[PDB]
């Protein structure tokens, strides 16, 4: 698909270039990453005996038999999140961004903190019903906004945010998941969380339309699902920092019945939404914020 001759002010072409490069290096960075492969082998061996392991240790194919499922899963996820719109989608996105609500006020941290907190509470009845939970989530959000302002996002910031967004769990809880819709493996998720941080930062440096970046970050953070818990909470806060830094109102969630579509589903049928379709829907949902 050639985009050169399409008119573009979102720097959607830069975005597409970013994705092209990441996608082109996906095999090397993920599928052929030895930490990914060894974890995959270790995880696979858990199910198997208990007898059959040492047995098949001598089988030439074994090191691969152990990793074929995990590889397929990551390739599937990558296919779903990689941004490559049709000409019709490219243009639809162009028009849709023009219609987005955007404030002119230079909102302060307290204002941003409250907007993100309220947006989070809207996506959860438990938060709405538990004042003490809402308040401690608000604090984690404030800390995150405070520490990340005018600074490059880091994985460490996201780790601290995830931890802060889980006050409803005892301490000593797992930060990253150790095991597992179909989400990335633990290591694949860690690798690609770091890549997503890179994406967020580079997109800002290249002035790629924040609303589209937010949509893409939303989808892939949910697909990767790196943490033991609080992935939804964390993704929504990160996406909303991206949006609010650009002057957009906070995003809450997709409709009750499009949310399932944005990542690969184990279930055969189940409408699967493509990356472009997710961006289009995200932008539409966002444009309804004013109403
Ligand atoms: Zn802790
Ligand atoms: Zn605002």
């Amino acid at each position: 698909v050639n985009y050169q001759d399409l008119e573009d002010n979102l720097n959607l072409k830069g975005l597409i270039s970013l994705e092209d490069d990441r996608n082109a290096n996906f095999e090397s960075n993920v599928l052929k990453n030895e930490k990914f492969l060894d974890e995959a082998r270790e995880i696979s061996k858990k199910s198997i005996p208990e007898a059959t392991v040492k047995q098949m240790s001598h089988l030439p194919e074994f090191d691969d038999i152990l990793t074929e499922g995990a590889k397929k899963v990551e390739s599937r996820i990558n296919k779903a999140i990689t941004f490559r719109p049709s000409v019709e989608e490219f243009s639809e996105i162009q028009d849709l961004v023009k219609t987005l609500p955007k404030t002119k006020v230079i909102e302060d941290l307290s204002t941003k903190t409250n907007e993100i907190t309220e947006a989070l509470a809207a996506t959860s009845k438990t938060i709405q019903r538990t004042p003490e939970l809402k308040e401690q989530l608000k604090t984690a959000i404030e800390d995150f906004l405070q520490n990340s302002q005018g600074k490059p996002l880091t994985v460490q910031m996201i780790e601290n945010l995830n931890h802060g967004l889980r006050p409803d769990e005892g301490e000593g809880r797992l930060l990253y998941k150790k095991e597992n819709a179909v989400f990335s493996s633990p290591e694949a998720a860690k690798i690609q969380l770091a890549e997503t941080v890179d994406f967020i930062n580079r997109a800002k440096n290249e002035g790629i339309e924040p609303s589209v970046v937010g949509a893409l970050v939303y989808q892939r953070l949910i697909a990767y699902h790196p943490f033991a818990e609080g992935n939804g909470r964390m993704a929504r806060v990160i996406v909303n920092k991206i949006l609010l830094d650009a002057g957009y109102p906070a995003f809450t969630k997709f409709s009750d019945e499009f949310e399932p579509q944005i990542i690969p589903q184990t279930k055969a049928s189940t409408k699967s939404a493509t990356s472009s379709e997710v961006v289009v829907e995200f932008l539409k949902e966002l444009a309804k914020k004013g109403s």
